[PDB]
Parts: C-alpha cells; sequence; structure tokens
C-alpha cells in the first residue's frame, strides 16, 4: 500500500477519481497491527476499482489535526474530495468490504 502525507495528501486522496480508503497508523499502535494485513488484502482486491493508501501519524501529525483523529487504528472513506465516513479499532474485513461496497 502506497503511503500518504501531508504533501501528497490534496493529490492522492482529495483528487482521486475513485473512492479512498485511508488508514492511519503508527510504530507504537499494537491493534495497528492486526489489521495492516486486512488493507493490504482489500487494496489488491479492490484494484481499480478504490485507491487506498496508510497515513503514519508519527510522521504526518497535520493530517490527523486536519480532520481531527485522535485514536488509532482509525480508517477513513473518502468520496470526491469528501469524508464519507470514520472507523476505529481493529475492523474485520466484512466490515471494511460492506463500506467499500456501498461507495462503488
Amino acid at each position: 500500500v502506497q503511503d500518504v502525507n501531508d504533501s501528497s495528501w490534496k493529490e492522492f486522496v482529495l483528487e482521486s477519481e475513485v473512492p479512498v480508503m485511508v488508514d492511519f497508523w503508527a510504530p507504537w499502535c499494537g491493534p495497528c497491527k492486526l489489521i495492516a494485513p486486512v488493507i493490504d488484502e482489500l487494496a489488491k482486491e479492490y484494484s481499480g476499482k478504490i485507491a487506498v493508501y496508510k497515513l503514519n501519524t508519527d510522521e504526518a501529525p497535520g493530517i490527523a489535526t486536519q480532520y481531527n483523529i485522535r485514536s488509532i487504528p482509525t480508517v477513513l472513506f473518502f468520496k470526491n474530495g469528501e469524508r464519507k465516513e470514520s472507523i476505529i479499532g481493529a475492523v474485520p474485513k466484512s466490515t471494511l468490504t460492506d463500506s467499500i461496497e456501498k461507495y462503488l
């Protein structure tokens, strides 16, 4: 999964032509490791249909501040430049797929 930061956010996320799923994580976050596999898998499965990125809050806090993200793991969904939904915690693959499906 491609990393996204403060400098590529507008381009990669806000100007995307397809729905975007963003995974907010950090090296010290334990539960984050549990969803990492699920994120990579979904990115592959929906290639060409959605864009997936991961944002390390340690290196791009500016974005976390913009959307008022205060806890991780957090998964955000964007579509046409707008934040459509926020999910906190170790989300199961099935729940993420339900969301991906509604934005398609």
